């Protein structure tokens, strides 16, 4: 429209939509916050995919009422925060674009070992972690992720993670892959969000997100 209008939200000029359902759901989630994920590379900064993060606004605000009035830079700063994020008994959706095309096995190994040792540090891998990567590696092993391509994370429940990826940008119809495991669903959302982040612009946008949405 050139008339009415239109809101557009861009991390380093990369759109992502202010709404978006689910593969397989039928509801629909509201941009809480976005950013990028870099890599500094032999001093090289490179950015290698965007990330944006989508929940029901005034459900996850129903759930965070203790932040209440909390500014955008207090919520960044508490880890505390990002804990009860992670937590919250609430719909999620982790939307990445990709920026540096690479294979499905690098993106998806580099993941799953990161998960695998993170759980590891907090003493929560066993068997039942174990398995759980090697479903979420093989998923990720049938994949190309070609520059433009997306991944969608959802998490109906914390202890449900669903995945699905398109590689011309579309949104998917139902979950290319379902991973039953609380411990590897939450650890992978704390990857994005919690300590050593990977995306520590994504956790400031998101806090500037729910900031604004519970005042
Ligand atoms: O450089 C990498 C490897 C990978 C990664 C590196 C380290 C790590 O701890 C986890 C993942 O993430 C990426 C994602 C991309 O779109 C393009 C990339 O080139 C990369
Ligand atoms: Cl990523």
């Amino acid at each position: 429209s050139h008339g009415m209008a239109v809101t557009k939200v861009t991390v380093d000029g990369i759109e992502f939509p202010p709404t978006i359902t689910p593969p397989g759901s039928s509801k629909s989630l509201t941009l809480l916050g976005a950013g990028v994920r870099g890599m500094e590379i032999e001093t090289i900064q490179i950015k290698v995919t965007a990330i944006g993060v989508y929940a029901e606004p005034e459900v996850i605000a129903s759930h965070l009422q203790k932040w209440k009035g909390k500014s955008a830079s207090e919520l960044v700063e508490d880890d505390g925060f990002f804990k009860d994020l992670v937590q919250a008994p609430v719909e999620k959706l982790v939307k990445i674009t990709i920026i540096k095309g690479i294979k499905g096995s690098q993106y998806g190994g580099a993941l799953e070992e990161s998960i695998r040792d993170r759980l590891a540090a907090l003493d929560k891998y066993s068997e039942a972690e174990e398995e759980a990567l090697e479903e979420f590696r093989e998923f990720f092993q049938t994949k190309s992720l070609p520059k433009g391509s997306v991944i969608f994370f959802h998490w109906p429940s914390p202890s449900t993670l669903q995945i699905s990826v398109s590689t011309d940008g579309s949104l998917p119809e139902e979950a290319e892959a379902t991973v039953e495991n609380a411990n590897v669903a939450a650890a992978l959302l704390d990857v994005f969000l919690g300590e050593n982040s990977v995306s520590p612009s994504t956790k400031a946008s998101v806090a500037e997100g729910i900031s604004a949405l519970l005042m």
